């Protein structure tokens, strides 16, 4: 049998999941959609619902409303059908494009004055292919037994600084592909009280993982002046393409190459460099060796310079070691997972200089 | 007083244009507005709907709510919007700061997603194309309408008249509306009720736009492609989108850096400098050194190459340069651009068109469209 509410329709067979609510695979205007049934002692807490949905529904990595219906009985909302939630998506294409795109949506809400309160990958919805076979996050539930993703202020008028919070951990979620940055899921929520995270899975010597943590640490921060906006998190090396990173390692070798080691610039980039070079950055390389200090950070981003603006009249010896875009900077960036990281977070006195404002946040 | 179709309520009052009528209604408490269909054309509308709801999950296309059948006449549901991009060159609608580019480079978005969903518009003109209200930052857009269907014409590519069309039918419309656009109401092909006949002959003129501004040797360049009476001959939508009318002044200067980095190893007498300087002293203006104001002069006049790696360098070292020198240049990277375009207007229009045999180089695929 099937169930009839004006435009919408449904099956009770095929239910989608669960306040005492149930959730329908179902028809409106003959498009798929999922329809959300709920009792009559939730009307008034529904108009407000799809108020929020109505207002914020017009960004694609928000969930699409199509339609609500009221009955006799029960009242009824029609949303946008997807492939799966993030939860079972991972606890069952692209991660970093999933965050980007649920940090897009979460930007979209909060530049709107809304917060999400409870963001977490069971509200993360994951379409349907799109006929180009591009799928998409989008954002859901917002506005409105266990926990687990919750900002610690919050235990009311909660800032855009919870989500950032929930937001972390969702990042680590994805790249650990299960964990959790504060244990296991009945855990969860009692250490983040206690502040107890952990971020294991990331290593220190992956490059990725240094770039990433250096992200989520801040997202997840015990004080929330401390968390970026989600516009902030957008502009993170962590959502860079490697185009865009050697690209910032280039242009960083030109304002470098005019400046003095007396300068406070060097003296940041200088500062630990030892470090990032892995004492001699010369020992770390046989081909490209023939280069004609080997501790200095800027000698290093100096180098890469050269050999890519020289990279058409190189020796194929030499180009053999080193493609032009992607396995470039995965040259250096590989063997020295700390320089992006380093580069970037000492190179931020520049923030406000035309050239290093679309790397940098601030309005 | 207020007509309630199921869903779909309006008040007969509020006419928004007109044998189908659009009134201004209201759907799931969203202001829409409803096409209201006759029982004559049912068969038609269903086609329509069928369209609007495959085609629906773009920015830049309309956004399609419901319908609601009656038995005095069926109803079409979709986005309000603040008027047609007719109305907005028309008349009033001339204000809240409207980038005329970014609607042209709207308009083509949308259009591009259409055929990449394998629909021919069959119809591109001003009144299909509305201009959303504005959000709550305050951005407008450009969003396409009435596509894939089967008074006057005026904005029909010539080979539709001489069963089903090609996407190149959609570019030459297009190419008319990027005209109407530049020339705030002119069309390349004439008066109103003259259009459609001219479009059958050779009776074309986009005189709106001069050699002489940068901005029209580019607009000139793309537009005469698009409305090309040689089909073939017609770029793709997203070969549109991949020309320089579309750059933005950090693009274009990001342009000739990498072109001038290309031809920095290169000998003068290969294959890519002498196209480079193929009519170059026409976009030197025999000299550039004379055109150049005077600070820059104390910083081969008849070379093109020597003017991208002049460019270069200056951007390249304009961090350590005079104060004065700064004042003449401008500020990069939008006036330091501007400032040589403004002098060389066909210089941009000339090195792209020059550089095109590095079309499937990586560096250079970023500005050109390529399978
Ligand atoms: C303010 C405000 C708001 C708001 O958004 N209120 C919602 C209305 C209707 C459905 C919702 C919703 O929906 C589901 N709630 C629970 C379980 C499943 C689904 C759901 C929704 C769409 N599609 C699918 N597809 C299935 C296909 C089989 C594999 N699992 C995913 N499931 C979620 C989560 C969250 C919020 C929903
Ligand atoms: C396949 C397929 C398809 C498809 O799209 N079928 C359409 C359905 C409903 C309305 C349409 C439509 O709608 C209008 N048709 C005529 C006149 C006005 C409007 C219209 C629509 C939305 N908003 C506004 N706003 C007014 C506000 C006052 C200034 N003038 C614009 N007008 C247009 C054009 C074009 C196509 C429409």
């Amino acid at each position: 049998s099937v169930v009839i509410v004006g435009k919408i329709s449904f099956c009770p067979k095929d239910v989608l999941g669960h306040e005492g609510t149930i959730v329908y695979r179902g028809m409106f205007d003959n498009r798929d959609v999922a329809v959300k049934r709920i009792l009559p002692e939730c009307f008034s807490f529904a108009d407000r619902e799809v108020q929020l949905l109505r207002e914020s529904d017009e960004h694609p990595n928000v969930i699409r409303y199509f339609c609500t219906e009221k009955d006799r009985q029960f009242q009824y909302i029609a949303i946008e059908l997807c492939a799966a939630t993030l939860q079972e998506y991972v606890e069952q294409l692209e991660p970093i494009t999933l965050l980007q795109q649920t940090t897009s949506g979460l930007a979209h809400l909060h530049s709107l004055n809304i917060v999400h309160r409870d963001l977490k990958p069971h509200n993360i919805l994951i379409s349907m292919p799109n006929a180009h076979g591009k799928i998409k996050a989008m954002i859901s539930d917002f506005g409105l037994g266990t926990e687990g993703w919750i900002a610690p202020e919050m235990l009311e008028n909660p800032t855009y600084t919870v989500d950032i919070f929930s937001a972390g951990c969702v990042f680590y979620y994805v790249i650990s592909e299960g964990s959790h940055p504060f244990g296991k899921s009945l855990q969860r929520q009692a250490n983040i009280l206690l502040g107890a995270c952990s971020l294991d899975c990331l290593h220190p010597e992956k490059h990725e993982d240094v770039i990433a943590r250096e992200l989520i640490e801040k997202m997840i921060a015990m004080d929330p002046q401390k968390r970026p906006s989600a516009k902030h998190v957008l502009k993170h090396p962590f959502f860079w393409s490697l185009e865009k990173q050697l690209q910032f390692f280039q242009d960083v070798s030109d304002r470098i190459e005019k400046e003095s080691l007396d300068g406070p610039i060097v003296k940041q980039l200088e500062r630990g460099g030892r470090a990032v070079v892995k004492m001699d950055w010369r020992e770390n390389i046989v081909p490209l060796q023939t280069d004609l200090k080997g501790g200095s950070v800027r000698d290093l981003l100096r180098a890469m310079r050269n050999k890519k603006h020289h990279y058409r009249e190189l020796p194929a010896e030499v180009r053999e070691t080193l493609s032009l875009p992607d396995d470039f900077v995965c040259y250096f960036t590989s063997r020295f997972p700390h320089l992006l990281a380093h580069t970037y977070r000492a190179m931020e006195l520049c923030s406000h200089e035309r050239l290093f404002q679309p790397y940098y946040f601030h309005e």
